[PDB]
């Protein structure tokens, strides 16, 4: 009932009360561990309504008073007659901010209360939607001075009016098969580059070209649009050492903005919510740059480095990775776009662990998640031990909606 | 039942069967994930159940499955449990079963070559002076000069827990830890405290960075005694680096013998408290962890120092940089030598073409994901992409407490 973790590399030992209050579930039975697998009416809307609004209340110290009562009554009489209802401000605010609380394949959440939340809920049409996601993407690419925000357009009713962005991500690079057979740009969104020019987009046909939008309001079919390339904030990469590397012709985006996403607030779903903060610098130098399914470029890297790719023991893989991650913190940072190292972002999230411990008995945490995909054990959270589990507000994954949608 | 698991790399999708024959626990609930949790006397009544499960298994595993020779045993075994509460494997049943708890180490990921395992029996062994003899000749035998060979040395089993036999070290090699007066460590952090259990009980520590320990071993349940190995056993090779000239002056050096001796292994419901085991390296243990673990010789900053990387900010990544480094380090100085050692892009794509081998063949292959991703340049190597389930099959490895923690002294 009370649980211990253990951190072996300082014999720190927290007490997590915190998963007592948990409630979906993990996929795990006693019999078996799903840690590593990537997705393992009226009368159910109360008692979640109740759950949250007991939660809201406790935290801003008014639990069991006269203002607590009369809103668990009002939102009840909703649910009633209504048959769903309606957030005060306070509680959207409150909502998102727990939510990114409780993401627990988040290493960033130190910053969870700093969250700028965006009411799109008087959204009505796809030309709405994009206006607010441009004011979100200004907002928070701040020239650079990335600020974390999350918009939230209206919750799911009957499930046959959602409102959704179909992107993964608010900006990302498009991906074109090839009768040379290979792929050119980002094999990730193959698919969704092609639903785009089914659409109707013009593609350019590029390494690097920026998705345009496909948005949907109020269960409608998607609409396209294109960001104003003057909103999208991009960065050039090169190395500090090495002159040849800016010929390799790389970028990326300084933005993450995820954007397929599930907001549940008390009992509520957003099914359109971007959210973004800033990217930790191995999101892009080892994943989008050296996953095989992705840009994969560690062989063409290796060559410009003359290393001896003989023999998978000189580690030449290893070496390129760094210097492709080097390259990629040089870039931000000389352009004075927000970014941070995995040194960086582990240590702060080992500090918020902490806190969250003391302040709150726990902290829900996917270790498989957290620890940062190059140098694991030299980063803090390796020695960590992390208890994983599931508390509401939460994001959850939802499907692609091409596969639901009819049209 | 049908468990799927996914490579997000490659998009095989496999089908786990055998996850339907786990019966011990995960430290996992429907409500709680405990996959990173390091740490997550039997009865007549338990017993039979567990060694009938055991020999369906072994009489399966020879196309026996209900043949006389499997009923006899059975019916053998059954009386010697009512008869003797307990019962002697025969030796085929021994190997088989030793064979299947490293196939069944969810957390290993060398286990491509868990059918090749030399098993030593040493049940016979009565005494500490048995116990160093027996160890010595597998330290002989797995070391081969250089050409490494697993190994695994089985003493007596537990019979009423009063008399067990256990390995006190860690690992039959390590190098001792002293801790100064300063609150600096010499040697290895991790092994202070057993290092200073070896000077009570009578051991001269030469007080060096890598003094070999001695052996600390208990037999029968009596208090434990201590043995040098002979120096001439224990090969080490002295760490260089292929381009840096000034890597050899650090003064490194590692042992090439991995031998786990503080496991209990399972099997049939049998315990066995003392059973060490070796393989072989793969080079991140000693690069990465050995090496560079903050609580381990932590030689980061002043490998970092001897390369003047720029160390103001963690953004250079200059600890990324002399990490890799010093594991080419390692590597080459095995290879040099003629030491096995297996970098870890080579051990995890081995890994892969077993565990889907195992899926095809067994139905499943239970793994420890936490612990199969190395701990440098995890998305590299092709496990941070693949699925795994894990779950506890038997015959198995266990984690068991330090003996000094629970021996009682006989004086
Ligand atoms: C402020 C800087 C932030 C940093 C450095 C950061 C870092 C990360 C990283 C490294 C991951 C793993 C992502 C991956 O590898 O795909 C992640 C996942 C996640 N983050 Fe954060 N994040 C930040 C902001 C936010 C914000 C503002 C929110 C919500 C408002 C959020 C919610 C999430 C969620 C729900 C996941 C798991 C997403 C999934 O399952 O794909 N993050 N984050
Ligand atoms: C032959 C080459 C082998 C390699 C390269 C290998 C590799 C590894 C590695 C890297 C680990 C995790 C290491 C750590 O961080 O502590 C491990 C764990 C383990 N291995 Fe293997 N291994 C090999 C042979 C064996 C053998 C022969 C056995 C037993 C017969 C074995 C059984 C285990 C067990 C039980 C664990 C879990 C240990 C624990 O919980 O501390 N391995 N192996
Ligand atoms: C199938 C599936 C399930 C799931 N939960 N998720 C996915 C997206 C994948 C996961 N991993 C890479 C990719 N997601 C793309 C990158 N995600 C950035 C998260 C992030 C970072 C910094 C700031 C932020 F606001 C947000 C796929
Ligand atoms: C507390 C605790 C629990 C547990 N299950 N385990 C431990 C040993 C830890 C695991 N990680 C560092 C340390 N022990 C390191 C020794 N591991 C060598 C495994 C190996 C490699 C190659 C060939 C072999 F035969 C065996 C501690
Ligand atoms: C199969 C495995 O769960 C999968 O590769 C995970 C591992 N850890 C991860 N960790 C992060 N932060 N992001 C990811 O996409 C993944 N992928
Ligand atoms: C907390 C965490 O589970 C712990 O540090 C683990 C992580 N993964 C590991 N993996 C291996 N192979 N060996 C280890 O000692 C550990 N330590
Ligand atoms: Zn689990």
């Amino acid at each position: 009932r009370f649980l211990k973790v253990k951190n072996w590399e300082t014999d720190v030992v927290l007490t997590d009360t915190l998963h007592l209050k948990s409630t979906l579930e993990t996929g795990c039975t006693e019999h078996i561990c799903m840690g590593s697998i990537v997705l393992p009416t009226k009368d159910q809307l109360f008692p979640l309504a109740k759950e949250f609004l007991d939660q809201y209340y406790s935290s801003i110290k008014r639990f069991g008073s006269k203002a607590h009562m009369d809103r668990l009554e009002e939102v009840n009489k909703e649910i009633e007659s209504t048959s769903t209802y309606q957030l005060k401000d306070t509680e959207l605010i409150y909502g998102a901010k727990h939510a990114w609380r409780n993401a627990s394949r988040c290493v960033g959440r130190i910053q969870w209360s700093k969250l700028q939340v965006f009411d799109a809920r008087d959204c009505t049409t796809a030309h709405g939607m994009f206006n607010y996601i441009c004011n979100h993407v200004k907002y928070a690419t701040n020239k650079g001075n990335l600020r974390s925000a999350i918009t939230i357009f209206p919750q799911r009713t009957d499930g046959k009016h959602d409102f959704r962005v179909w992107n993964s991500q608010l900006i990302r690079y498009a991906g074109y098969k090839q009768p040379d057979g290979s792929t050119l740009g980002d094999p990730a969104n193959v698919q969704f580059t092609e639903i785009c020019i089914q659409q109707g987009w013009k593609a350019p046909r590029g390494r690097f070209d920026v998705l345009p939008l496909l948005l949907q309001a109020n269960g409608n079919d998607p609409e396209l649009f294109q960001i104003p390339p003057e909103l999208v904030l991009e960065v050039p990469i090169r190395h500090p050492k090495f002159d040849w590397f800016k010929d390799l012709g790389l970028k990326w985006y300084g933005l993450p903005a995820v954007s397929n996403m599930l907001l549940e607030i008390g009992g509520l779903e957003f099914s359109a919510c971007p959210f973004s903060g800033w990217y930790m610098g191995t999101e892009i130098g080892v994943r989008n740059y050296c996953d095989n399914s992705r840009y994969n470029i560690l062989e063409e890297v290796a060559k410009k480095m003359d290393l001896d790719m003989r023999k998978t023991s000189s580690l030449w893989k290893d070496q390129a990775l760094v210097e492709i991650n080097i390259a990629v913190l040089y870039s931000f940072q000389s352009d004075k776009v927000t970014i941070v190292d995995h040194h960086s972002a582990t240590e702060s999230f080992i500090k918020h662990m902490e806190n969250e411990y003391r302040c709150r008995g726990g902290c829900p945490a996917d270790w498989v998640w957290i620890v940062p995909p190059m140098s694991g054990s030299i980063t803090p959270v390796f020695h960590q031990e992390m208890l994983n589990y599931r508390l509401t507000p939460s994001f959850e994954y939802q499907p692609d909606p091409w596969n639901t949608h009819v049209w």
